[PDB]
This record gives C-alpha cells, sequence and structure tokens, in this order.
C-alpha cells in the first residue's frame, strides 16, 4: 500500500490556452493537504455520472475542513482533459493530465483496460495527501465492470470530517413550471439542502412517479429512503 | 353526431425536418384504425399533465389491440405543434397541426375561446376512426372541474378493450453494463410488463436511488408504488 | 393608412406565471412613445431569424432616443407567446399575445395564411406610436413568400434617429479557441461594434472561407461589404 | 513497409448509440477500397485545422473514384473519439478508436510521444487499402514545419485520380422558401459543382450577407473568393 509513502515525483505537461505549463508533483502536493481521485478516463458515464460532480459540489466543504486542492487524475493528455473539463462544469477541482500513466503507475494503480480499447489507464481510487505523503487511500474493490463504492466524495468526507453529519439524499420529481414544485425546490435551498431533481420532462414520465410514490402528480419528494409527499407534506416534516 | 360519418377531407401543412410536408387526411385514416383526441391548444395548461401523457403511455396497448395510430389534434400550426411535441416528448403519438381549424370545423368541434385569447379552437373530444369512418366519439361535457372526464385515454381503452386490465406502474433504476439490471429487466420482458427506466447515465444518478429506495445499488425496482428491490428481489416477487 | 390614427382599443388576456393579467391597449400606449412590430407567428424562421433579435439588440439605443417600450405582437395566445419568449433570449421587449387577432384586425393588418395552416395572422409591419397615435408605419410589401425589407429594426432606427450614423455590418469567420480570433472579437467589443460570428464549427466549414475570402484560414472578417482579412489586417484599418 | 501486406486483424471496441459495438478490421476493409489516415491524437492541435476537414471535404470526390470508406484512425478510445467527432462534425468519415494502439502497432506506426504526455500514439500517415491489402502508403517525414506534407487528402487524391482537377471553392447564402436560392442551387447541381450552404435560418442571418457581399438579399454566391451575386448573376457566369 502507498499509505504513509511519498507520492511519485512526476512533472505533468499541461496546456493552458495556447501555452505549455509544467505542473510538478511537488508544486501540487508539498506543504499542502490534497484530495485526489483517479478515473479510468475522460468523457465517460460513471466518471461524469457523480464521481466528478459530487466532488466539485463538496469542494467548498473540504476547503472549510483544511483541504487545499481537490484533483482529478486521469491517464489522458491535456488537450483531452481540457476539452472534458470544459464539458463538465466543475470550477472547484484541478484536472491533472497523467497522459503517460507515470503518476498512476507510481501509485501502483495502473491497470490494463484493453477490453474497452483504453489501453493502460488508472484504476478508480481516491486519497488524502498531506505534504506529499499519502495518508489515506480508498481503492475501489477488484470487481468486474466499473466499481464505484469507495472512491466517492462522501466516503472521503466522512473520513476527513466524520463530525460533519451525513446529509440525507434528496431526489424530487417535478413538472416544468408546476407551481408547488418551486415551493419545495427553493424551500430546500432556503433549508440549505442539496438535491437531485428528476424532471418529468426528459428524465422520467408520470409512470415512475406513480410506480415509485403512487400519488398521481408532482411535486414528489423522497428524502433518504423515506417517501415525503406533496409540497405540503415537505413543509410539515 | 359525426359517428358513422366520414372524417373531413383535409390536407395539413406540416414541417418535417427543415422542410414542408403535406399530410393528407386520407393518408392518416384510410385503411387504418386510428385513435384521435383534440385539445384546445398547445402549451396551454394541458389541464391534465396526464391527459396527453396517458395516451402516449397506453399507446403500446392500443397497438396491441389493433389501433394503428394515435393522433393529437390541436388548432395550432406545425411550428408551434413541433416545439410542443419536443417539450411533451411523447414519441408514441403523431401531432396534427389543424392550424386553420379546418379539420376541427369539419368535425363540428370548432368553438370560440376568445375569453382566453385563443380565437377559435377545438373542443375536447376523442374518437376511434375505422377506415375514415368515425366509429365512436367521446365529446367532453360542459361541466366545471376535471376538463377530461370522457376524452381521456383510459375511457377509450376500456371501450376498445374492456377485457384488458392495465398492469400496475413499474419503474426501475439502472446503469450501463450492470448485468443485474439486465437480469431484472429480462424478467419483466418475460412477463408482459412495461417499465420506465431511469438510467444512471443521464435520467439520474446515485443520489436519487438512495433517496427513493434507501438502497445503495442498482437495479432498484418499484411496482405500483411499492419498493421491490433488485434482480434478486424481483425474482422472489415473480414466483 | 392608420398613420395619424388612434391605435385600436384592445385588452389583452395575458399570463404571468400562474396568473391572468389584463394588459390594456391604453396601458401600453397612453402618454408613451412605443415601437411595435408584428410577426406572422411565434416559433418561426425569419421572425426569430433577425427581426426579433435585432430589435432586442437595439432596444437600449431606442430607449436612449426616447422610446419607452418596444413590443412584439403576434396573433398567438400567451401560453405560446411565453413559451417562445422563453426560447428566445430577448429581455428588452414585451410580448403581446394578440391571440384573437383583434388588435391586428384593428390595425387593418389581419391576413389569411391558411396555406401554411396559420389561419388568420398578422402581416409583418413595424410602427412608432406616440401617445396612442400611429406616427409612422413600415408595412412590408405585398410579395409572395415571407417579405422582410421594411419592418426591420434598422429601418426603424434610421427613421427615429437618422442622425445616428448607420454602423457597418460585421461578420467574422472564426475557429473555436483559435488564438488570433479572440484578438479580433474583443477588439470589436473594445471598439464597441456589433457583429455576427460565423463559427467554422456548425455554421460553416473551411470551404466557405476559402470561397468567400480566398485566404486558407481564420479568423476572417468582413465589415460591410468590403473584405478585411486576418486579425492583423483588422488592426491596421 | 506494409505496402502489399494485409492490414492487421483488429477488433475495435466502439460506442454506437448508448451501447457497445465491435467493429472488426475485416468488416471495415474486406472487399472494399478504403482510404485511411492516422493522427497523433484527438483534440490535439489537429495541427492543420484543415487536415481532417479536407478529407471530409473531398470524400464525395473519393467516392466518385471508387473509394468506399475514408477512415480516421487515432490511438484514442470511442468516448474520446465520439466527443471529438461531434466537435469536428465531419459526416463523411468514420472515426476508428484504436485505443489500445493495436492497429497502429500492427501498421508499424506506433510511436512514443511522452514529451507531450500522449504516451504511445500513432505517427502521421495515410494509405489506400484494397481488400485488406495496403496498396499505397504516405508516411510523414521527420521534418519541422507543416506536420502534413504527404499524408494530406490532396496528395492522396492526386495519386488516386491525377486526372481530376478540384473545382474552385463555392459558397452560397440562402433562406427557406427563397425560390431564387433554389434556382441558383439547381444551376450548380446541373454543373457538377459542390457548394457549402449558409442558411439564414441557422448558419447565419442578414448581417453576414450584408457584410460579406455588400448586398441586401439572398441568394448570394461566392466562387473561388470572387463574389458572383444571385440566381440571375450565376446564370451570367455559367454561360
Amino acid at each position: 500500500s502507498m499509505e504513509g509513502k511519498k507520492v511519485p515525483q512526476v512533472t505533468f505537461r499541461t496546456r493552458q490556452g495556447d501555452k505549455w505549463v509544467d505542473v510538478t508533483t511537488s508544486e501540487l502536493f508539498d506543504n499542502k493537504t490534497v484530495i485526489v481521485f483517479s478515473l479510468p478516463g475522460a468523457f465517460t458515464p460513471t466518471c461524469s455520472s457523480s464521481h466528478l460532480p459530487r466532488y466539485n459540489e463538496l469542494a467548498p466543504v473540504f476547503k472549510k475542513y483544511g483541504v487545499d486542492d481537490i484533483l482529478v487524475v486521469s491517464v489522458n493528455d491535456t488537450f483531452v482533459m481540457n476539452a472534458w473539463k470544459e464539458d463538465e462544469k466543475s470550477e472547484n477541482i484541478s484536472f491533472i493530465p497523467d497522459g503517460n500513466g507515470e503518476f498512476t503507475e507510481g501509485m501502483g494503480m495502473l491497470v490494463g483496460k484493453e477490453d474497452l480499447g483504453f489501453g493502460k489507464r488508472s484504476w478508480r481510487y481516491s486519497m488524502l495527501v498531506k505534504n506529499g505523503v499519502v495518508e489515506k487511500m480508498f481503492i475501489e474493490p477488484n470487481e468486474p465492470g466499473d466499481p464505484f463504492k469507495v472512491s466517492d466524495a462522501d466516503t472521503m468526507l466522512k473520513y476527513l470530517a466524520p463530525q460533519h453529519q451525513v446529509q440525507e439524499s434528496i431526489s424530487i420529481f417535478t413538472k416544468p413550471g408546476c407551481p408547488f414544485c418551486a415551493k419545495a425546490k427553493q424551500l430546500l435551498h432556503d433549508k440549505g439542502l442539496s438535491f437531485e431533481e428528476i424532471i418529468l420532462g426528459h428524465d422520467a414520465t408520470i409512470v415512475s412517479v406513480r410506480a415509485v410514490s403512487g400519488r398521481t402528480t408532482v411535486p414528489q419528494v423522497f428524502i433518504g429512503g423515506k417517501h415525503i409527499g406533496g409540497s405540503d407534506d415537505l413543509e410539515k416534516y
């Protein structure tokens, strides 16, 4: 395990506009507390699914707890990394183009993925680095497919600040416009709670709502497992 | 009534692709069994965020029973109809832009709605058309309250196939690859059950699956408001 | 002609969110200088092409010259008008839902357009209204198809403030990123000039550039007829 | 060289729709005449915002001369290849994701580019393949300056059809309906001339037509950098 060991000495050849800029491993980690999470590759489903958004979303919190930088590492080059960083809207994390797989290799995390045509790429994992020394490491289990149950941002947060209480998961079925929907949305914002809004537009239809909740209309809200109800039930509880 | 009578001969000016395409009345109805339901207008409070949806939802069933096409008719033009069809996203039904009110008029269903600023529009009604001949017609009553007490898709289905008993609502959260999801989904296939699918790639993410099912993985299956579980769980239910 | 005549007395049934709001003809025009332009209908090509954008773009200027409000009138209802107003991004103009064609009829501008399936709609025209009295009117000629050579915002501006000198038309071929392209773009902004950027992305390819300019690359800039050149030619002139 | 030799047997893992699709080497080359050109990588400065474009531009011509398919090969995966294909928008060419460098390696064209952080990538080259057998190959020289002095589409065309003389560049501004535009366009059709089209509906507006041609209406036709005019004008030119 790399825990307790010094992060590999790597110099990344990056691009910032039309100019090349070498970002060194020391520059990134020395005298700093950094969170890192590697992905198999740029422009993909489970990686852009939540692994990435979720980290950008909790970045302000990690900062509040001492984390200086939160990096995303992928065995891709800058051109591709940038083009992806631009597609994703994540202004809270730095993209590291480990295109030669050097850093990933040094982390003993380089794996072959020829069955997808990705050549050698990084295995999914996250870690906390204090002054270049790997403190904690969350290596996704060796299971087939695309495992994601340990490198997530939450697991990291609970590890970094277990005191911070785990906020309940919040999903909300809403119809565009729909008066009382906005009455639950902003009520959440006002309550300062994050949530996933499944819109009856392109995400789901009315079936799901009726199949999941039973009720025949929106807005439907479920908070961490338990079923809430209408904008008027949200209020109550 | 128009029951037993031939549907009006109308040529609709529509917009297919970035070009104009004339869709004739004969083309739509000749030698075909069609379901039709008119609406006062596009984007107006559909008055039932379920009316148009429910038809699109039961379309597969109507097809199973002989209906060739299910059309939505509104006294609007194609530009507006298309922009709306792109909203409602109801892939199972054709949108007919009776923008001159010609077809609606011929059906003796043209009514004035100047009190809403809609000019002349269609009155709410549905009908079954066999080879151009209006077979059945469900003309909405002039009663306050639910605007669709008779032209709804259900009333139509019960009429066309009273034998039929709609399956309970089925929703399943899935992900790409996930063979478990496939095992769960095949099970449904091999059960004559329909099922909406919320893909973790786009339709949603992990947050939603945790929130709704209180579980940490997919597939998560819901049937009729009750939570069932995953591939494994379904099989127990279907035993 | 309606010039010198009082605008029709109409009350429009509009929608603002989930509530109905009557907007009266007097409310709009009384004691006010208003610019108006009617369209055959909402959600269409030549109407959303430039007729509408161009008016929203020059609105600040019309205001600077005394125009209080700039209205878009179409024989459509509010639901459709709003849904369109939301699609178009024009925060400088008011949308008037003349769904009964009443106002349009009063303006003697109601025409039949059954050949498109639009039923009765408005004929394209713009006008300047001072305290409810039509001052000037630019009625598009009676030609087949969809005529647009008189109701435009420019014709209006030149009429309202002929002193204001006509700014030259500016189109620019650019490649995404393309260093020197941004060197012409913002140079224009800095120069305070409006322009149409044809991007080699989805608008055009390299052929057009080579067919129009001749030069083999971007950024290509043409200002009112005459061919400019490279970001470095723009500078010179 | 690989000239006269059979192309490597490779199965490419690609992404068609939201599903995986194996595209085999045989499927691409067997019983077909194919043009291929490899690139160091996707999104990298294509080094010639014309290289990839020019192939897509001359594709119709290559088809006219027997070429069935024109492929772009890069040591990238489909996710990246697709996201790039969606950028470049080159409808006339197939994108091959040689993400394991397998095909490139087999062509003895795999080179290291660690100095850019690209790991192993393909070296610039194009080739003509007849029924799996490499017929001709244009391997780029190790000279500074223009990165494509031999693998370009033109060099290929002149080789495949030296008889051919590419038509001058033709661009025309048009609008929907505008019969004049159609008259101008038909004229080109009836002339074996290709022409890009900037539609006033999307590709652009009136501003651009004024700016570029100093005219107030469409159609405005440009041929080889010279301004020609409209339907009327073209006819004079084609007399």
